[PDB]
């Protein structure tokens, strides 16, 4: 890591901005090296703008009745952002006294010998000096106004990400993702360019107020008359600008329920694809988008006219302004051509800097509301008392998750409960799905609060929970978690928990890097690393809910008599379970039911008891983009042809006149220049132009919307475990909503900016030839320094724009596992561990932001340079009569200034374009590429299994058979890879071989054809956020009394029944609502509807008692009556449904007949079986 450049450099390298020339040397030969990246300046780091804004943040909490979060900002940049003001100011004055002293210096080429002949050498120095003051006095204040804009976002950002950390178990149903994702996806760009145009709300009236007295010197009752009509336009602008902001909080609602939807369904793709919801998915994402685009439509056509009120404007302003004069004194035409260079600067002033000023204000305290807003939220209280005997000690609790009934106070989760531990003795939390066994842990740790009761343990506290959690990173900083490593104590964990063997089948043994979700493992890796991270973790009292939930019995075993009774014996932990061999080595038991103590005591008790591609790809998208712009250009070539034989007809004129006061002399240089000037009205895009081309422009990102999320789903899985979950989310985000939002309008201004120079140009050179020859070296001059800036501009925009991954990916973990982060205690890790991807955005993002000025203030220094060479050219070679020299050379320079513009603009369109370039790298993804099952029977041949492309085999050489109608057993050791087996029938990961079924092969069939033989049910759950009757059935197929007629024999009856809206209860935070066991009975009922002639059931009962186990045996004896099973579970109760058993070890399968001979090779396992399940298996 080099340090900053910024850092060492003179004022002139800090002025000029010379200090940015090395990347850009390096850049243009070279592909950008990681090294070349420089570290961010101490100033604007992520700690020093967190520690200081948090500071004056508790100080405005402390003091203030009623807060407010601009108060803090003000504390710590007002003084910096007014003293780069006042020279912005500065900056915009001297444009105003331009048309002085240009206006003298055209004024002197005339033959009538005037005053200004004598001056014109004077104004020739100080017209010089003039620009050089400016093109120094802007550009540092508008980077100066970027950097304090960055500043404010990276403090605002890190105080959101600390206050999240902190916000409620009660919030947590109310704020999902979307929330959070789209308030830093708005801000991310928008609020650090805009502070920029913020000042302009104070600049623009005193620009308004100094030049209207310059034009009321030379026409005194008019200019009012003028002004009279730009006030007209002005309220007209700000009543477009309240219409643009009232359809953009309709559509901000819609965003954020479009990426939980589309975050869901990509996190678990595997299961979308194996129940093929593509048509599905695809349509529920369609619908969302119909009325965000209507929104869209409708809030850039109000834009549209906007930033269409100044082009038009133009020709107005100087009409109702000269015509007074004109009819009553008469006008010289050194007297309109003065008028025209006042009143291009005001309308800039007045229609373009003062409406783009005051939508910043109302953005930036809209986002600074919602900011402070969420700040003041319902916290996690902590209240933990180190004094003890621990002794955990809970007496006379009850809770309600809802505030509503807790409040009134629905029948509560938990009431009436009791229980005290000694220390160094282990709980037995038993009972059916739905008891509130998660809920009693929840309580412990104090994520629920009780509305009556007390709980009182020390601070220390570990949590293994059900779902189980991985963050991004390697199996080691998993399992130790945010502290040192100890060599003696980590080793000896995961010997205790058996990871040995399943790390030691591991190419890199100890650390991989897992993803997001950690979905490299299977099930059994996930709950024993979970477990090991809870077991490394030290504290008093440990909280275990069901680790053993997708444990072979051989593990359970082994891995309870190894760590639960071995590790940790002699402290308080109590454990989730519902086994006779574990409540028999417990001491105390406690059995709940519907909320209600059933009983407590012992065991002994209870038996006593009982980039022109880029360009050109995104135009030939929609066809009507094409017909739009061919259409503007024939348009076009009539004015620029209209204007032409004006012109021809004015200039050929053979002139009591006083309507228009012109001689031979003035005529010929200020008739062009009147044109020149009143070229940005008669050029311009009318409402029959400008309206279908931005209606087109939004219609081609609905269409590149379409094919990216269609492309994304039917890619293949390889491609799919490569990416991350915030760089899919980033794109969805961001990169759709810039072609929705800017790139539509920022095509717009450079097009018409664009068609303004061409026509200006075209017509003086046709009509005049030597203008067209001055204007080439100053056009090759910007063409020459665009092409040498974008090699390392486009360079820098895509590693920054990558860049942000890095901050969505870690909010996602953040968000999805915050109880064990709580639990752990582990913030002061997460917020240091969150300032890195801060730093690492802002280092990108402030380089590529500095590139762009050097560029802005050199364009200006080119036109500037020319400039003066043009001013003493036209002034020193002016005759004693009729100076031509001038009147060609300034008139080029006129046109110049537009032009300058449109380059500008011109980047601004390139950087945005960089978007679309990145959605078209995710459209331009691989492919996965009678009646049929009639009896169902398989026949497997030399098959092989791996996920990554000549990686390392996870089968190999499988062949085996099953007869039709036939229930088959799967079985074998945790990472074994029944999974695979099951995911190598459906072809997930790419495999060597045939299956063929019923006589036909794959190969004969197509791949979606294929899938809806089988039926599934997955190892992970999805259920993503809607009705209860979308999660059975997307398609609606079935009808309701279909639904309710499964719901009874899977038994949801009493489930859906609890919630108000029955089959309309809008499900949230991917259905944190539901119970565990809930979940296996949801895809139970998912697999029940969709009547398959072959089914494949991922371990159906993972944390299911043996009451609720009895609906699993009753629905797959009764409805799944002739279709053949393959059902994959580690209960040896199963194993009496089933005829053949598949067992898989060292990578290769057995295929056995009866279980006595299976049980009898193997011992060990054998013993393993439970004394209840032996007198079952053994008569
Ligand atoms: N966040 C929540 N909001 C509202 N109700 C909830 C919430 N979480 C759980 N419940 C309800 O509380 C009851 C008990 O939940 P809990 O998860 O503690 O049961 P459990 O015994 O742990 O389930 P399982 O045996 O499947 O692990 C369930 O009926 C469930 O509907
Ligand atoms: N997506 C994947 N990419 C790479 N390797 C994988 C992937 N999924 C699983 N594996 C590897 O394959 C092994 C076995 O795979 P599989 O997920 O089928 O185990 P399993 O039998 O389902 O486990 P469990 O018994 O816990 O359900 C794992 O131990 C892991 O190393
Ligand atoms: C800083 C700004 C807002 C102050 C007010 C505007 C200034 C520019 C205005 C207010 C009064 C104006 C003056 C009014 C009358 C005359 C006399 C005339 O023969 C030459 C111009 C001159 C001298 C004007 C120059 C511009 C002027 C000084
Ligand atoms: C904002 C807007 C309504 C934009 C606008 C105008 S005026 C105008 N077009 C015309 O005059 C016109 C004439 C022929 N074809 N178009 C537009 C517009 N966008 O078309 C004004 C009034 C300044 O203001
Ligand atoms: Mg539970
Ligand atoms: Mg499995």
């Amino acid at each position: 890591m080099q340090r900053s450049p910024l850092e060492k450099a003179s004022v002139v390298s800090k002025l000029f901005f010379s200090w940015t020339r090395p990347i850009l040397r390096k850049g243009y030969r070279q592909r950008l090296e990681l090294s070349d990246i420089y570290q961010i300046p101490s100033v604007d780091s992520a700690d020093n703008l967190s520690e200081k804004l948090e500071r004056e943040w508790d100080r405005e909490l402390a003091s203030k009745k009623n807060p407010k979060l601009i108060n803090a900002l003000r504390r710590c940049f007002f003084w910096r952002f007014m003293f780069y003001g006042i020279f912005l100011y500065l900056g915009e004055v001297t444009k105003a006294v331009q048309p002085l002293l240009l206006g003298r210096i055209i004024a002197s080429y005339d033959p009538d010998n005037k005053e200004e002949r004598s001056i014109a050498i004077y104004l020739g120095i100080g017209l010089c000096l003039l620009f050089i003051v400016r093109t120094l006095l802007l550009h540092p204040a508008i980077f100066g106004l970027h950097h304090i804009g960055m500043q404010m976002r990276i403090a605002m950002f890190s105080l959101i990400y600390k206050k999240t950390l902190k916000l409620s178990s009660r919030v947590l149903d109310k704020i999902s993702i979307g929330q959070l994702v789209s308030l830093l996806s708005n801000n991310l760009n928008k609020f650090d360019e805009g502070l920029a145009l913020a000042h302009f709300v104070w600049i623009a009236p005193l620009q308004v107020a100094l030049l209207m007295g310059l034009i009321w010197e030379l026409l005194q009752a008019s200019a009012f008359c003028g002004l009279g009509f730009l006030i007209v336009l002005a309220l007209f602008q700000a009543g477009l600008g309240r219409m643009m902001m009232k359809y953009r909080d309709q559509r901000a609602g819609k965003i954020s329920e479009r990426l939980v939807i589309t975050s869901e369904m990509i996190e678990n793709i595997q299961s979308v694809k194996a129940y093929c919801w593509e048509e599905a998915m695809e349509k529920m994402i369609e619908n969302l988008r119909q009325t965000e685009l209507k929104l869209t439509r409708k809030a850039a056509y109000v834009r549209y006219f906007n930033s269409s009120a100044f082009f038009f404007s133009g020709f107005f302003v100087v009409f109702l302004s000269v015509l007074p004069y004109a009819l009553i004194k008469g006008i010289i035409l050194r007297k309109i051509f003065t008028t025209i260079s006042f009143c291009i600067v005001l309308r800039m002033a007045v229609t373009r800097q003062f409406p783009w000023a005051v939508q910043t204000w109302y953005d930036s305290l809209g986002a600074i509301n919602k900011i402070q807003d969420f700040l003041q939220k319902q916290e996690y209280k902590t209240l933990e008392y180190n004094l003890t005997t621990t002794e955990v000690v809970m007496e006379n609790v009850t809770a309600f998750w809802e505030e509503g009934f807790g409040e009134l106070f629905g029948t509560p989760v938990l009431k009436d409960i009791n229980f005290k531990i000694e220390r160094g003795q282990l709980l037995a939390v038993a009972g059916s799905t739905g008891a509130g066994k998660t809920s009693l842990l929840m309580v412990i740790m104090g994520e629920l609060e009780p509305s009556e009761g007390k709980i009182k343990h020390s601070g220390r506290i570990s949590f293994c929970s059900q779902f189980s959690w991985i963050m991004p990173g390697t199996i080691k900083e998993n399992i130790i978690f945010g502290v040192s490593y100890d060599e003696y104590r980590y080793r000896s964990v995961i010997k205790a928990c058996q990871l040995e063997e399943d790390i030691s089948k591991f190419a890199e043994k100890d650390n991989i890097v897992l993803g997001e979700g950690g979905i490299t493992l299977s099930g059994g890796q996930r709950a024993r690393i979970s477990l090991a991270r809870a077991v490394y973790k030290d504290a008093d009292l440990y909280l275990l809910d069901s680790p053993f939930g997708y444990l072979d019995v051989l593990t359970e075993k082994e891995i309870f008599e190894s760590c639960v009774c071995k590790l940790m014996a002699n402290k308080t932990r109590i454990l989730v379970t519902s086994k006779m061999e574990h409540l028999k080595k417990a001491d105390k038991i406690l059995i709940l039911h519907e909320g209600s103590s059933y009983f407590y005591g012992t065991f002994s008790e209870l038996q006593n008891l009982q980039t022109w591609n880029t360009y050109l790809r995104y135009i030939t998208v929609h066809k009507s983009l094409i017909f739009v712009l061919i259409w503007c250009l024939v348009i076009f070539l009539a004015e620029v042809a209209a204007s032409l034989v004006v012109l021809w007809l004015l200039g050929n004129t053979p002139l009591n006149n006083s309507y228009a006061v012109i001689i031979t002399s003035t005529s010929s240089y200020y008739v062009f220049y009147i044109y020149v000037g009143v070229a940005d009205t008669l050029l311009a895009m009318g409402f029959f132009r400008g309206l279908p081309l931005v209606h087109t422009l939004i219609t081609v990102s609905k269409i590149l919307h379409h094919k990216m999320l269609h492309s994304v789903l039917q890619a293949p899985m390889s491609t799919l475990n490569t990416l991350k979950a915030g760089g899919i989310l980033n794109r969805f985000s961001k990169d759709i909503a810039i072609l929705d939002d800017l790139l539509p309008l920022t095509i717009f201004d450079f097009i018409q900016l664009l068609l303004i120079v061409i026509g200006a140009i075209a017509v003086v050179a046709v009509l005049q030839p030597y203008i067209f020859v001055a204007t080439v070296p100053v056009i090759v001059a910007f063409i020459m320094l665009r092409a040498y800036f974008l090699q390392t501009s486009q360079q820098l925009k895509q590693l920054e724009s990558e860049g942000r991954s890095p901050i969505f990916t870690h909010l996602v973990t953040s968000l999805k596992g915050l109880w064990t982060l709580r639990a752990f205690g582990r913030q002061p890790y997460f917020e240091t561990l969150f300032h890195k991807a801060l730093n690492l955005h802002t280092a990108n993002w402030f380089l590529y932001l500095s590139t762009l000025r050097w560029f802005q203030m050199r364009i200006e220094m080119i036109f500037v340079i020319f400039f003066i060479a043009v001013t003493f050219i036209s002034i020193l070679t002016t005759g004693e009569g009729e100076g031509r020299v001038g009147i060609i050379l300034t008139l080029a320079m006129n046109i110049m200034s537009t032009l300058q513009w449109a380059v500008n603009s011109s980047i601004d369109v390139d950087s945005l374009m960089r978007s679309v370039s990145r959605v078209f790298k995710f459209i331009d993804m691989p492919t996965e590429g009678d009646i049929w099952p009639s009896g169902g029977q398989m026949t497997v041949k030399d098959l092989t299994a791996k996920y990554t492309e000549g990686g390392n085999a996870i089968l190999e050489n499988i062949s085996f058979s099953i007869s039709p109608g036939q229930r088959v057993g799967l079985l074998g050791r945790t990472g074994s890879g029944k999974s695979t087996l099951l995911s190598a029938f459906l072809r997930l990961l790419n495999t060597e071989g045939e299956i063929q079924i019923d006589g036909v092969s794959w190969d004969s069939i197509t791949l979606q054809q294929w899938r809806k033989a089988f039926g599934v049910i997955p190892q992970k759950v999805f259920i993503f956020s809607g009705t209860f009757r979308k999660n059975l059935d997307p398609y609606e197929q079935w009808s309701d009394q279909e639904i309710w007629k499964v719901a009874d024999e899977v038994g949801l009856r009493s489930v859906i029944e609890q919630f108000p809206g029955k089959l309309d209860f809008v499900l949230v935070d991917g259905g944190c609502v539901l119970s565990h066991g809930h979940k296996q009975l949801m895809c139970l009922a998912r697999s029940v509807l969709s009547k398959a002639k072959i089914l494949l059931l991922d371990q159906p009962s993972a944390h299911l008692d043996p009451v609720t186990y009895q609906i699993i045996r009753r629905t797959l004896k009764q409805a799944f009556a002739d279709c053949t099973v393959i059902l994959c579970e580690h209960r040896i109760e199963a194993m009496l449904e089933c005829q053949q058993f598949l067992v898989i070890e060292e990578n290769k399968v057995r295929q056995y007949d009866s279980i006595q001979k299976l049980l009898n090779e193997r011992s060990l396992f054998r013993q393993a079986i439970s004394p209840s399940d032996r007198v079952k298996l053994f008569p």
